RNA sequence: GCCCGGAUGGUGGAAUCGGUAGACACAAGGGAUUAAAUCCCUCGGCGUUCGCGCUGUGCGGGUUCAAGUCCCGCUCCGGGUACC
């Protein structure tokens, strides 16, 4: 009784409604199978789905579902990371609080993602805002505080806010080295997480400052540059630079302006250091082009090897003084600028003819001897910042007793609850609002807990490890449940989280690996970065010289000869603007909801679009055409079907009685089954797989399906067709599977299996060249000599009027 | 300015660690059909006797029998970034 019309709005909900009453992709810790760990970065509980989280979930699935046809046991969860600012402004605006603005859009957005097909495994789903998640983080923060990785400062972000910080910077080097090992990550993530990391060798130089009680410590990466260094520079927030701002209004001016925010601007001192190799009188500057939180908030300036420093000494006079030769050994030029390359050095005493790593080693060996230097290793990556003066995330786990003594909250008092029914002021967070919760007790003395909460990042580090023991109450990870399923197989995302979520789960990750949680090193073995969702974007400028945004729906098209936009306007009249194929957004007008598309086309029709237009990690062009395209393409599946299952039974197929049309139309659909077999699961490019059976498609549309055999031809390419499908369109697919009478549901089907022998060609193509033009075209027995295939070349006539060989391919001749 | 990318028809893209350039789809133009929609052929540019011939992967070069693919440049494009 199978509906001769395609029709989504019949089909989709009742077989996403099957899934759950049948919990298909619910999975547990089976080792008699082979594991798959499928990861896409857990959508934020904005109100509605993006096309972003469309691309990014569809690849997913598609890998999941794909994953496992070939027999494999895998993991496929969903989950919310529902802390954050934008609930705090929506709870104001909305006059309500940011909990059940949160609970509304897990409700609404999980319906979205049900009616989208993704088959998550729902048993294992988690929003990071409920007390049985964000209480194994609490309990975690108190462990690293015991274990010394948790510290207090008060840092600038300009206020200065005492803010929680975890030493990440004393994992550095295991960040840095065991990029190495992650061969399946893209190296733009890797380069950007080796540049942000920013390891760094060099020398800290003590300094005697006259008149002042304290000493100066520089940090360089130049030592070997040290009898070039004329005078040293200082933070404007530095210590030196503030002493002396009292008894100087023009470095206190300075310091201020610095404050209150590539040009050098400096302000001297007028404290002089002591250079511990000659003895001799250095000037200190202020200078703007030092960081506080770098190193030690000081430099040594040799203006003439280092092009900051040079240009800072030419704006003030300073001195400019030449230590390293030029490559070729001659002095160096530094009328224009700073010679920056390393060499020989010279005017250096008894440093004089030693080449770069001989300078370094022996400034720094001499200067550590006589007590004023030491190596040092500093790193571009700051402390991990995890604190927010925010309302809306897990409470911090810290108490400060009456006593002035700072401690975590003890066991027994986990989880520190984050009340969900509050009234929200738009100026402070409730929990500091109300001076009674902060007011406890601990070690029986009266105490203050924190009222700073962690930042989302926090809940979104160990979140993919948690998927894998999410209701277990005896600790934050079940070992034998996490190591069962970690590392993750393939990691879906976005390459804008390279430097932040990317780099805090690998720190993360090797934080639980080091409490004994995890037995492994990193947290993902691939990661995929999807590329952005593009649209048209269109704007016409108004009277008021202000552009407005228009949306390509409501902009009228005029195409040339070769379908390019060459005028468009709006229903109102206006001229617009085309400015091409851009990120979709608020401010351009131009983004697409994904919940019109599923509800115009169907879900299978949007997601075989986004696999199909484009590779994963490019950007896709969202195109109403490529969509109708998709959507018939479906139909025509659906219609190669309808007819096939309309001619009732099929008879069994004998490969031993089949014709010589029969057996290629029969080799075409197993080469396909191994092409899409090896784009799905090796090469990972979705969209040449589709291509494949879209090909496929337009072959079987042709074959004759009058006689028994042709019948059963037809049977095997169509299920094995469905088959190759169903990962990218799976409710069409599970309904089709019914129709062609297989075994069970789709689901739990194996993934089809290339025939050896069906694909074996008794002859192959040559392409005959000589001199590199294609002048024939032959066709030999695959067993044939390379005598047998020249033999046959100038048997042809063409290549007969005008030595390289390709077995079962090329024969190229060079004209002589 | 720096870093890392990228550049193939009218468009998205294919050609998988050199060997038939443009698969597959969209757009367009013919065909069936009483406007839309769907189905069926044609389709890089130029020339053509309509058979095809010549050329063609941003621009120059190099290795090679052979480069879209590998290497060095130049131009244009894109994302990221801020004296560490
Ligand atoms: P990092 O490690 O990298 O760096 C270091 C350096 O820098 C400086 N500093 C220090 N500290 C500081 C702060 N705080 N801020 C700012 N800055 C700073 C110093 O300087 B040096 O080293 C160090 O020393 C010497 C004298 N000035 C020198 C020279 Br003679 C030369 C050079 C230098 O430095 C530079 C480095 C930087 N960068 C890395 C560069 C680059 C970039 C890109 C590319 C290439 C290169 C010095």
């Amino acid at each position: 009784h199978m509906q001769e019309q395609y029709r989504p709005e019949e089909i989709e909900s009742k077989v996403q409604l099957h899934w759950d009453e049948k919990r298909t992709f619910e999975v547990t810790e089976d080792e008699s199978k082979e594991k798959y760990y499928c990861l896409s970065m857990l959508p934020y509980p904005s109100g509605r789905l993006h096309m972003g989280h469309v691309r990014n979930y569809t690849i997913g699935d598609v890998i999941a579902r794909y994953q496992r046809m070939l027999g494999k046991n895998v993991l496929q969860p969903i989950g919310w990371d529902a802390f954050g600012l934008p609930a705090e402004g929506a709870a104001v605006k909305n006059n309500t609080a940011p909990a059940p603005w949160t609970y509304d859009n897990i409700a609404y957005m999980k319906n979205q993602l049900k009616m989208l097909g993704f088959g998550y495994d729902w048993s294992r789903e988690l929003a990071t805002c409920t007390p049985e998640y964000y209480r194994w983080e609490q309990k975690f923060f108190t462990e690293l505080y015991k274990k010394g990785l948790v510290y207090k400062k008060t840092s600038a972000v300009r206020k200065e806010i005492p803010q929680w910080f975890i030493k990440i910077t004393a994992y550095a080097d295991e960040l840095l080295n065991d990029l190495d090992k992650l061969d399946h990550w893209p190296d733009t993530v890797k380069t950007m997480q080796r540049n942000w990391i920013g390891r760094s060798e060099g020398v800290e130089i003590t300094f005697n400052v006259n008149d002042y009680d304290n000493t100066l410590t520089v940090y360089t990466t130049r030592p070997d540059t040290f009898m070039g260094c004329t005078y040293l520079a200082v933070a404007a927030g530095h210590p030196l630079a503030q002493k002396a701002a009292e008894n100087n209004p023009e470095l206190a001016a300075f310091i201020d302006e610095c404050r209150n925010t590539m040009e050098k601007k400096g302000v001297d001192t007028g404290f002089k250091a002591v250079h511990p190799l000659t003895g001799e009188e250095i000037p200190v500057w202020a200078a703007n082009f030092v960081l506080m939180e770098y190193g030690t908030g000081a430099v040594m300036a040799v203006p003439g090897h280092d092009q900051r420093d040079y240009e800072f000494a030419s704006k003030y006079g300073l001195n400019i003084k030449p230590v390293i030769l030029a490559a070729d050994g001659s002095e160096p030029d530094l009328s224009q600028q700073a010679l920056t390359e390393k060499g020989v050095l010279f005017n250096s005493g008894e440093f004089n003819g030693l080449d770069h790593e001989a300078a370094f080693n022996a400034i720094a060996d001499k200067l550590t001897a006589m007590g004023v230097g030491e190596r040092k290793v500093n790193y571009r990556l700051r402390d991990w910042g995890v604190s927010r003066q925010r309302y809306w995330g897990a409470p911090i786990p810290m108490v400060t007793l009456e006593d002035g003594t700072v401690m975590p909250t003890p066991d027994d008092q986990l989880p520190v609850i984050l009340p969900e029914d509050v009234v929200m002021d738009g100026i402070t967070s409730p929990i500091k609002a109300d001076p009674e919760w902060a007011k406890t007790t601990v070690n029986g003395m009266p105490a203050l807990r924190e009222t700073d909460t962690f930042d989302t990042f926090m809940e979104s580090s160990w979140y993919y490890a948690r998927y894998t023991c999410p209701q277990y109450k005896e600790g934050m990870l079940d070992s034998e449940a996490a190591n069962y399923w970690l590392p993750v197989d393939i990691y879906i995302g976005g390459i804008e989280h390279a430097i932040m979520h990317l780099l805090y789960f690998r720190f993360f990750h090797k934080l639980m690996r080091d409490a004994g949680m995890v037995n492994s090193d990193e947290p993902a073995k691939q990661l995929l970065c999807q590329g952005m969702v593009l649209a048209d974007a269109f704007y016409y400028v108004g009277e008021n010289g202000e552009r407005n945004w228009v949306s390509p729906v409501d902009a009228i098209v005029e195409r040339d000869e070769k379908g390019r936009i060459v005028k468009a306007k709006d229903a109102a009249g206006h001229e617009l603007v085309y400015t091409g194929m851009s990120k979709m957004s608020k401010s351009k007008n131009n983004g697409i909801d994904p919940q019109v598309m599923v509800e115009r086309y169907g879900a299978d029709t949007v997601r075989l679009f986004m696999m199909f237009a484009s590779p994963a990690d490019m950007t896709l062009e969202w195109q109403e055409s490529g969509v109708e395209g998709a959507n018939r393409f479906l139909k025509r599946v659906w219609k190669l079907v309808y007819e096939h299952t309309a001619k009732g039974d099929v008879a069994a197929l004998n490969v031993d009685a089949l014709t010589e049309n029969q057996k290629a139309l029969r080799r075409d659909v197993h080469k396909t089954i191994a092409k899409v077999t090896d784009d799905i699961g090796r090469r990972q490019t979705f969209n040449t797989a589709i291509a494949a059976i879209m090909e496929l498609m337009n072959k079987l549309a042709k074959a004759p399906t009058d006689g028994e055999q042709d019948r059963a031809l037809m049977q095997e390419a169509l299920l094995a067709v469905v088959r190759m499908l169903n990962p990218f369109t799976p409710h069409i697919c599970f309904t089709l599977w019914q129709e062609l009478k297989g075994e069970g549901d789709i689901d739990n089907a194996p993934w089809p299996v290339a025939d050896e022998k069906a694909m074996v060609e008794d002859s192959t193509l040559v392409v005959v060249q000589v001199n590199g033009k294609v002048r024939a075209k032959i066709t030999v027995p695959v067993d044939a000599t390379e005598e047998q295939v020249r033999e046959r070349a100038g048997q042809e006539h063409l290549v007969a009027k005008y030595v390289i060989y390709v077995p079962g391919k090329l024969l190229n001749l060079v004209v002589g």
